[PDB]
Order: structure tokens, then sequence, then C-alpha cells
């Protein structure tokens, strides 16, 4: 058997907001977080536009002397972390610290450290590389300083599985969680990824949207006019609690998380099958982790990232899951409105998926004007649709082919 | 209900060798991996010895129209996996594909890629990075290329926690069969980061051993002479299995994998606590987990960086776990011959702690010619020491604070 796991705190950075009612209100609103990115030359990008977040103060979470010594993608992570423990009200204490944990992971880490680094080596030699070049631009960081800050002293990891981090860090955190490893843990993940290496590898890959033009029309889940994905930053960071610890301090429980998925694709490095065989797979695998039928599902957060490839074949693999459901269900992409925040997408989308259940409202897809070949389903294009959700799914899928499903319930 | 893990293949790159029994036969013969690197110009680097892979030849494993895209460290850690799959004798089907997984992690992933892409973006501009540049560097492309080579379609995922990530990476495989997430994980990690980016960022840290005039003499854990870690390249897999798969296809069994513990030190970002407490509370957490009296430990893979602090660190909690035990089991640090292989460590050090078991024999601690204050355990100072060892155990300690240990047992 297996203990039972509720949300209780929730913290965010986005393009729509620098905590999780803003970016929430944006996305009810069907509000673009997109625009041209500022402080850089982009001139000789394919690609002049992304998802920043706007007005981050860093001094509000940390000292001007710690934040010196630690990437964007730290920063950003550790200020959703915080967000989500002060949300949740837990008390640290002797009693409990060995039970509470931390897995925030992010899939590209410090590119921006790494670049300035770059630039200190090549111009000047290694002497001018920083001291805290390494502990400042490495992965686990955001779980190593929150640890630090809070003292924690629970399964402390991240992981790192592209656009599939935010959902694999979740959903592994909920297992340590129902398995007895940890009562609480603190999950999800951070990506800064708007460097010159960040847009410049994307884009000698041709996956992002070159639309420079109308960046707040670029992305465009399932549109006919898609030509790939928007690139975004920010961070997203759960408090998974076990229930009856939760019960027991009279905690606010948000949603409950009853199943996870995971499957490899085993296909292509960059591409999903064109029958999204890997995404049925983990769906059905989280609904079975869940003890749920496919018909009890209301609502569905696609990866929905605004490729030609990766959008019609969410749409086949819900068709296969789904059967005579698949039209009932309703499936949005947030990624319409906050673009594609890679390793932190699965993180942001949780919480949103989280607040379709509180507040008993899909999400739009904006700019879907004209549906391609098939796309056929209820995609909420362009307006929030107020329904009846009980049961909401959030699928990441990534580089490699590694695929990511979690399932929400209301809890009461 | 928790079911039990057996090893069935192994494979492994390192300073060494080019597999398993090649680098097991150094390691019993006390030879070092540590020399001068010859791959670049470090004249201006205060560090310019590590333990290099010799002469890998990549056309083994690969074709060299893919090789090319993809780093080192992904070359590396699909070659260790390649053997381990070998190594197990197991065949991939449509029955057991979706059962079977990988997690092969890094602490630093495809720094060289990064560097000579950073080279590309400064000194000619964004329209010069390799389209390859992304999925060719990231960390979860070890597991993504071995799903798509071997068609593996179970949980496909990295881990990245400094130099605790190949124990992580291990632990949490064998956590994925135990609970019925997968039959056969293929776990362990890679690395190689020796460009100019990490010797150099290692070196801003003043971390790395400066010997460079007798670099097979620089890593000399818990000698009063040590003066820091040895950079070290390579990989290890394992391929986990449970235990009723293995026995139903008459698998050969190298060892139990029977314990796993994770902490946090909640302490410092890159320093360990003097007393250990972290690495105390880690051991405790495996040995709990393993079933076990202390007094089975038989030997311990230590940490063992040849750092000041950590090497101290690591007696104080071994005294603090097992009391007057300590002066009866056998530890070493295997970091004495191969240097530091940082996220591949665990997994070459795990494979060397089963190949304890197989052939009752702790490795040697080379170098240990003044043990320090307070260093007054067996650690297996010069020479291997044949021995009855019935329980081994394998430590690693990250940046973050970050602690794994596992547990392994004979099997009959
Ligand atoms: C392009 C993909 O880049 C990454 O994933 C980087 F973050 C790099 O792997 C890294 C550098 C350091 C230090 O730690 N990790």
């Amino acid at each position: 058997s297996r203990r039972r796991v509720v949300i209780t705190g929730m913290g965010m950075l986005s393009p729509l907001g620098l905590d999780v009612p803003s970016s929430w209100e944006g996305i009810l609103a069907g509000r673009s977080g997109i625009a041209p990115i500022e402080h850089m030359d982009l001139s000789a990008y394919s690609t002049r536009f992304g998802g920043s977040v706007k007005g981050f103060n860093v001094e509000e979470y940390l000292s001007a002397k710690e934040a010196r010594k630690l990437d964007l993608f730290i920063q950003y992570g550790l200020a959703a972390s915080f967000q989500a423990v002060r949300d949740s009200g837990l008390e640290v204490t002797d009693a409990n610290r060995e039970r509470i944990g931390v897995s925030m992971g992010s899939g590209i880490g410090g590119l921006t450290n790494i670049e300035n680094n770059c630039r200190s080596l090549f111009e000047q030699g290694p002497r001018r590389i920083s001291p805290f070049f390494v502990p400042g631009s490495i992965i686990n960081m955001v779980s190593g300083f929150l640890s630090i800050h809070l003292g924690l002293q629970g399964p402390n990891y991240a992981l790192t599985t592209a656009q599939t981090t935010g959902t694999h860090s979740i959903g592994m955190a909920a297992r340590n969680i129902a398995y007895g490893e940890a009562d609480v843990m603190v999950a999800g993940g951070s990506e800064m990824a708007a460097c010159g290496l960040g847009l410049g590898g994307f884009g000698a890959a041709r996956a992002l949207s070159t639309r420079n033009d109308e960046p707040t029309r670029a992305s465009r889940p399932w549109d006919r006019d898609r030509d790939g994905f928007v690139l975004s930053d920010g961070s997203g960071a759960l408090v998974l609690e076990e229930l009856e610890h939760a019960r027991a301090r009279g905690a606010r429980i948000y949603a409950e998380l009853v199943g996870f998925g995971m499957s490899g694709d085993a296909f292509h490095m960059t591409a999903p099958p064109e029958d999204g065989a890997g995404a049925a797979r983990c769906m059905k695998n989280a609904l079975r982790d869940a003890g749920l039928d496919p018909r009890q599902v209301d609502y569905i957060n696609a990866h929905g990232t605004s490729t030609p490839a990766g959008d019609i074949a969410e749409i086949a693999a819900v068709k296969s899951v789904f059967g005579e459901h698949a039209h009932a269900l309703s499936m949005s992409s947030t990624k319409s409105m906050t673009g594609h925040l890679l390793g932190a997408a699965g993180a942001v989308e949780a919480i949103f998926s989280v607040l379709a259940l509180r507040d008993q409202v899909a999400p739009p897809t904006i700019n879907l004007d004209n549906p391609d070949e098939g796309c056929d389903l209820d995609l909420v294009a362009h307006e929030a649709k107020p329904r009846k959700i009980d049961v909401a799914l959030s699928n990441s899928f990534g580089f490699g082919g590694t695929n990511g499903t979690l399932v929400f319930r209301r809890f009461a």
C-alpha cells in the first residue's frame, strides 16, 4: 500500500507574473507574456523574442552577495521555492527536518553564467573565471541552497530531463512521500536559457518560431500556421505533503496528486512519433497509477509546444487513450500565453492544472485561429471555459523521447 | 509490495581501462590512471593533469556519423551502458521493452561541446552554433540515446546531483524496480569535464590538487600532504533487475542491492561539515533500509576525494555510525588511483564495491604514506587486502550537501 499526497503550497515566476495569482490572472484573461528580448543584441539571430521574467527583484529573497554567486535559473528556482514554502504555512522544526526534502530541476541550467565565464576565458584566460562558477551554475544548487537556507535534511536531488524536468521532479517527489521516504517535498523546476547559446542553440536546430513581427501570435499550438516553440524563462515550485501530515497541522489543501506516469518513446532525439505512441503509454500508465478510467478525465494541460510534429502527436495520443471521451474532456496549451519554459514548463503547468481544479475553469489555447487537419478536439480556443473539472492531467514530452504525466484530483 | 533488486551486468570506461575487467585489474594492482593532460594546452592553468580515458574508440559502439554529434560524456555513458546490457545477457523484446528503463546521470554534462559552441558564438556568430548543440550536450541524452538505440520504453530520466550523481542514479533506479515501476533499469553516470571551463572553474575554486610535477601521487586520500581532488573522466553503468525476473531467465547475479540512503547536510554550498553529520545520517538511513546490524558491514568504498575537509568528515561519520566496529571493517578510496569522476564517481565505485564482493578483496588506498590526525582506521593503505566481505557500502557526497549511500551484499 501507499500514502496519499496533496498540494499545500505553490510558487512561480513566469512571463505573466512574479507569483502564482498574477500569472493565473493572465492565464484566465488570455494574456501573452511574449515580447522582443531586451538588453541583448539579437540582430544576427533568427528569433528576437521570448517569454522573459519582468521586474524580478532577487533582494526580496537573497542578499546581493548570495545573489552574485548564483545563476539566474537558481535565483528563479529559489524564488518559486520560498514562495511555495511560505504559501504552505509549514513550520520546519528539529522534529520534522529529516522528513522534508527538495527536488527542483532544470533542463539546461546556468547558460548565462557559462556564457559570461566563456567570455572571460576566451578574452583573458582561466584566471578570470569566477570562483563560484561551478557551484553557482550546477543544476542541483536550487535543492542545495534551499535545503541550507531552510535546514531541510530529507532527500535532496535534482532531475534534468529536458522539457519533462518539472513534471518528473513533481512525480518522483510524490513517490518519495507515497512510499514513506519523506513527509514533505518541495518540487518543480526553473530555467533561464535566453542567452546567445539558448536562442542560438534552438535556432540552429530551426526549432523556434521566427514570427519576429508579431511575438504575441508566435505561440499558436495546433494552429495550421505554427512554426515552432517560443523560448521562455521562469520557475514553478509545489509543496507536496502526506495527507495525514497536512490534516494534522490544518493545512489548506489545493488538490490531491493521485497519479504519475513515465515512459520513453525510444523513437528520435528531438521529434515525437507521429501517432504519439509514447505519450499514449505515459498517460495510460498515469491513469493506471491513479486507479482511474480514461473517462474520468475532465481537463488536460497539454505539452502543446507549437511545433508541427509535437502538437499533432498529442492529438493522436489523446484520441488513442480516451476513445469516445476524447471530445468530452477539454485540452489546452497554456504555452500559447507563457511560451515554453523547458524544464520549468511542467512545474508551472502542474500549478495551472491545480488552479483549473480550484476555479473550475479550463484555460484557453490563445492564437488557435485555424485548427490544423485533425485538430478537432475541444482545445479551448481563444477564451477560458468554466466547466466541471474533477480530474486534471498535465503532460510533458522532452528531448530523448522522455514523457511524463501527472494526474491531479479535487480534494474534499 | 517491495521487490528485491540484483546486479546482472556492469560496464565501464575509466582512467584505468576501457572496460570493467581491465579497470579492476588496475585497481587491484594499485595502478594510477592520472597523467598530464594531452588533449589541450594547460600552460596558463594551475592544474595540468587528470584521469583521462586513454585510447577510447567510439567506433566499437557507434557510427562516426552519430559520434560526431555527441559530447564525449554521452559517448562514454553509451559505451558503459552497451557493455552493461551485453554483460547482462538480457534480450529486449516487445514483451518486456515497456518494463526496461534507464537513469544515466552527469554532474556537468557536455561542457566541451558547450565551450566549443560558445567559442563559435563569440568569434563568428550564432549562425555557427551546431544544429546538434542542444541534444548533443544536455545531461538526459545518455538515457535518451540509449533508449532510442536499444528500444527501452520504461522510465527514462537523468539525475544531476554533482559528485553524488552516480550513487543517486543507481539507488533511485533500484527503487523504480523495488516499487514495480520497472523490472530492469540501466543506471549509473558519465562525465567529461576536462576542458578549459572545467579545469579553469574547479581551479578558480582552488578545489584541485596542484601537484603538476608528480601527477600519480596527487590523489592521496587521508594523507597529511593532500591538497585537493584530481579531475577524472569516464562512465559506469549497471543493469539492475528484479530478483524473480533475473532468476526466471537464469541470469548471472553479481550481488544484491539491499540498501539506499539519501540525506542533505543543510550546511554549506561546497564544504562538508567537519563532523560528517549528513554523511552519518545517510549511512544510517541506508543500513536501516537494508535491515542490517551495522557490524555486518565489512568494506566501505569511501567518497575519499583527497580534500582536507572531505576526507576527515568521512572518518568522523564512519566512527559515529559504526562505533567500535569502525576498527574492524576496511575502508578505501579507489579515487587514490582513478581520481574523481564527479557524477560518474558513484557509478564506477558501485562497480568496484560489487567486484570487492565477487573477489573477496578490499582495493587499496594508494599514496597513503602519512595518515592525517584521527585517520586511524583500516584504510587499506598501499596494497589490496584479501578479506571476508559479505556487505559492502559505497558513499558519495556532493555540492549542495547532497549525500548518497548504496549497500550491496553477496547473493547465494
Ligand atoms: C547546453 C546544456 O547545458 C547544461 O545542461 C549546462 F548547464 C552544463 O551542463 C552545466 C555547466 C555546469 C557547471 O553544470 N552544468
